[PDB]
Parts: structure tokens; sequence; C-alpha cells
């Protein structure tokens, strides 16, 4: 059973902003996610020095990059705290509305897109490189979930039948047909090493058969 939802407009609006405009420089999708990333998991470290069965779901605290060339899709894994239904559908979007206002209003005050990341809303840039973003989670307290929207205006969640995850977030980036460099090794290695280098968790960039 498939729900699907009305982005808010503001979000909408930013979403076809990153789809549309001019911007080469695409790469900073990745910087932002992995930050996210690193966030929730900061989180969910956080949330286990008062109560140690929160990692009961699993204690290793990492991210994972995996490149299908064959599927033309970048997944971004990571083990932290993890979405709930309710962040899904309405908590994220709530918080992104400010972060949406402020940084459509710097853009046309002369900020460039690749300053996202200051109004916490990064994970939109996510769509400079894929046409369709999957967004499969698992928070301790909620059910796996699947979030799914190729924008448009609408995004979908269902419970996810999948493999379980235990807890965590992976993002299936399935990228658009001109952007299969950020599929590459060497591509994504020079990305994370220029951008992420500092992150406090490993990153473990796994390569094609
Ligand atoms: Br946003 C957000 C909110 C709770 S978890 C999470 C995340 C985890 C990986 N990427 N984003």
């Amino acid at each position: 059973e498939v729900e699907t939802f009305a982005f808010q407009a503001e979000i909408a609006q930013l979403m076809s902003l990153i789809i549309n405009t001019f911007y080469s420089n695409k790469e900073i999708f990745l910087r932002e996610l992995i930050s996210n990333s690193s966030d929730a998991l900061d989180k969910i470290r956080y949330e286990s020095l008062t109560d140690p069965s929160k990692l009961d779901s699993g204690k290793e605290l990492h991210i994972n990059l995996i490149p299908n060339k064959q599927d033309r899709t970048l997944t971004i894994v990571d083990t932290g705290i993890g979405m709930t239904k309710a962040d899904l559908i309405n908590n994220l979007g709530t918080i992104a509305k400010s972060g949406t206002k402020a940084f459509m209003e710097a853009l046309q005050a002369g900020a460039d897109i690749s300053m996202i990341g200051q109004f916490g809303v990064g994970f939109y840039s996510a769509y400079l490189v894929a046409e369709k973003v999957t967004v499969i989670t698992k928070h301790n307290d909620d059910e796996q979930y699947a979030w799914e929207s190729s924008a448009g205006g609408s995004f979908t969640v269902r419970t996810d039948t999948g493999e379980p995850m235990g807890r965590g977030t992976k993002v299936i980036l399935h990228l658009k047909e001109d952007q299969t460099e950020y599929l590459e090794e060497r591509r994504i290695k020079e990305i994370v090493k220029k951008h992420s280098q500092f992150i406090g968790y490993p990153i473990t960039l796994f390569v094609e058969k």
C-alpha cells in the first residue's frame, strides 16, 4: 500500500530551482548527503550514552558509498538514528520550509547553490544529479519505510518489505543519464577527499564487480 503526498509549495519550488538552474558544480551533492549521514550518526551516538539499548539494532556507526553501474545508482548508506514515518511525511518538511525560504532569498541576493547546506536543506541537492531519489530508513521506534520522489511536486511513502536494515538510512540516487561520472571510483574518491575529509565516521567506498 503506497501513499502519495504533495510537497509543500516552498519545497516544490526549491526542487524545481535545483533541477532547472544551470549550475556546473554538481559534485557538492555528495558532501551534503555525507554531512546528513554524519549528523544522524552523531544523534544515535549521543542518545546511546544515556540508553545503551538504542544500539541493540546495531553497534557499528559508519557510512558506505555504493555505486552500481548496471542499475545506474549511487547509494549512500548510514547506520544513524534513522527516520520515523512522521519525519518522512511531516517533520522534515516542516523544518525545511524556513531554510528553503532563507536559501531562496540568499540566492536572489547573490549566494550560490553550493551554500545550500548552510540552510539545512542540503538533501534536496540530490536532484542536481538524480532523476529519482529513494530513501529506505529505519528508526528504533518505527517500522522500515521507503520514501521516493522524482520531483514534480509529489513523493510517496510505503512500508518497506526489502532487506531489513537494522537501523539507519539508505539514500538511493537514480542518476540522470549525463551524470554517470558519480559512479566512477576515482571521481567519488576525489570528491570525498575534497569536501568530506574530516568526517568522524568511517566512509567506505565500495568498488564495482
Ligand atoms: Br535528515 C535525517 C533525520 C533523522 S535521520 C536523517 C538522515 C540520516 C541519514 N541522512 N539523513
